[PDB]
């Protein structure tokens, strides 16, 4: 039987440990946090996540879709909330098929968990990854304390997040090329009771948003019709603009209130714990980290946020490590050997991974800020009652299918541009020829 260690039990982590474990390797996971499934007098985490379709079939082909499914909330629009107007709902699809599902993180990380050792797979927690030594194939790793202890490994596999210990021990016997591209804002969670979202009648099957441009929150429900609400704020004042608003100028938790009254005064009243959690809450990094390898011959590979992590403005971060934990168990069960297996997953992963973290950033600017875009989405509506096999939505692609990112990407360009020209020199539809732009449709996008 083939041998494989794992470090972090996160997401990623925990369901490539089920899948090769399934058939039939020794597999030995390692946790620096503490077994979540072990009851303390502690509180627990409120984070949640929006669960797309390529997370789901991830999730549907280990056997354990129907067990997550059950706690999770049906989003099935977006609720965009505009002081003066009413909010109305913008469904995501035709029905109840094309939805998005709110989960907490860690009811989901204890059914993996549970997943991971139903099918073999020995898992060790409290142990964190230090160093190590590739040439005479040993690890490092220690509890918070810093007691150490060595262990002999054979194949490697980094599932250990954004600032990966992995990563950080690979990059001193290869060049990674790692290029970093900082990002300004920053976060802070907050949160909904549910009886404050039931006095101010928020809805709890859609994902909200309050946009502001620069600054913007979002807010997916939670079973108990409580809601996580996240606020994305430049960290820093630019140089530019010195007055505009920031988490430096937001001191302590009485000016994050001031602040809340008057840019979201209908969120506001919602928020009873705005202060204490404002205070207690640390504010969150983002950024985009891009590498040009991602493994070393057959011994060691990155998968998830430890490869390549992304803005959260698509919501599809922990969608695309369940796609990569299927593709990699895959890889290593039917190649040659591991060496062949860890070139292959590389090659098969990279431009999709580039894609979704591109479309990503572009995302920000529709979910926080026009006429011409109105008529634009009208014209994309009849192109796709016309031919729905042609023309299908970017969000769509990305959201309610499984067609590989770099392709999503790339028919999205095509019918962008397909629309901008299309509308360019017209006040309305009623000018605009749409047997000539369906002619474009079938000449420029390929039945799927
Ligand atoms: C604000 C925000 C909102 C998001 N919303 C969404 C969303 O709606 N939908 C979505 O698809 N994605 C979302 N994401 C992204 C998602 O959270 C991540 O992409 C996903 O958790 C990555 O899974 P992973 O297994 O690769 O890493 P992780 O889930 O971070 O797991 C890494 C694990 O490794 C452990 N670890 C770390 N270092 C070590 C070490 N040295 N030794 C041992 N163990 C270690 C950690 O404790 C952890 O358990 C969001 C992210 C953010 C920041
Ligand atoms: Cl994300």
């Amino acid at each position: 039987a083939r041998q494989v260690t794992i470090i972090g039990a996160g997401l990623a982590g925990t369901l490539v440990a089920r899948l090769l474990a399934r058939n039939g390797w020794q597999v030995n996971l390692f946790e620096r946090r503490p077994d979540p499934r072990i009851e303390t007098g502690a509180r627990g985490r409120s984070i949640n996540l929006a669960l797309a379709e390529r997370g789901a079939h991830a999730l549907r082909l280990a056997g354990l879709e129907r067990e997550v499914l059950a706690e999770a909330v049906m989003m099935r629009g977006r609720m965009v909330h505009v002081p003066g107007t009413p909010p109305n709902l913008q469904p995501y699809g035709r029905d109840d098929s094309e939805v998005i599902w709110s989960i907490n993180r860690d009811r989901l990380n204890r059914i993996l968990l549970d997943g991971a050792e139903a099918a073999g797979a020995s898992i060790h927690f409290n142990l964190g990854l230090d160093s190590v030594d590739f040439a005479r194939q040993r690890l490092t790793l220690s509890n918070v304390s810093g007691e150490r202890l060595e262990k002999r490994f054979h194949l490697l596999i980094g599932a250990d997040g954004c600032n990966s210990a992995v990563r950080q021990a690979m990059a001193s016997v290869v060049d990674l090329g790692e290029h970093l591209e900082t990002q300004p804002h920053g976060y802070k969670e907050l949160q909904i009771t549910p009886e404050a979202s039931a006095q101010f009648n928020l809805e709890p099957n859609a994902l909200h948003i309050w946009p502001h441009g620069d600054y913007m929150c979002i807010a997916l429900p939670n079973l108990d019709r409580s809601f996580t609400v996240t606020l994305f704020l430049h960290h820093q004042s630019p140089a530019a603009q010195p007055a505009s608003p920031s988490f430096a100028q937001l001191v302590d938790g009485h000016a994050a209130r001031r602040f809340f009254q008057r840019q979201f005064p209908d969120l506001s009243p919602m928020l009873d714990s705005l202060e204490q959690d404002f205070e207690h809450h640390p504010t969150g990094k983002l950024a985009t980290l891009r590498l040009t390898t991602w493994h070393v011959g057959g011994q060691a590979v990155l998968l998830g946020d430890a490869a390549h992590p992304m803005v959260p403005f698509h919501g599809q971060g922990m969608n695309c490590a369940l796609e990569d934990a299927v593709a990699l168990a895959e890889h290593l069960q039917s190649a040659a050997d591991n060496a062949s297996a860890l070139a292959a997953f590389t090659a098969q992963r990279q431009p999709d991974a580039l894609a979704i973290q591109a479309m990503a950033l572009e995302n920000y600017v529709e979910m926080s800020s026009s006429p011409t875009y109105l008529l634009e989405r009208e014209l994309g509506q009849i192109m796709a009652q016309r031919q729905p096999t042609r023309f299908i939505p970017r969000y769509s692609m990305v959201t309610f299918s499984r067609l590989p990112y770099a392709q999503a990407m790339a028919r999205g360009q095509i019918q962008e541009q397909l629309l901008k020209f299309a509308v360019a020199n017209h006040s309305d539809l009623t000018s605009i020829n749409l047997d000539a732009v369906e002619h474009e449709v079938t000449r420029c996008l390929p039945p799927l």
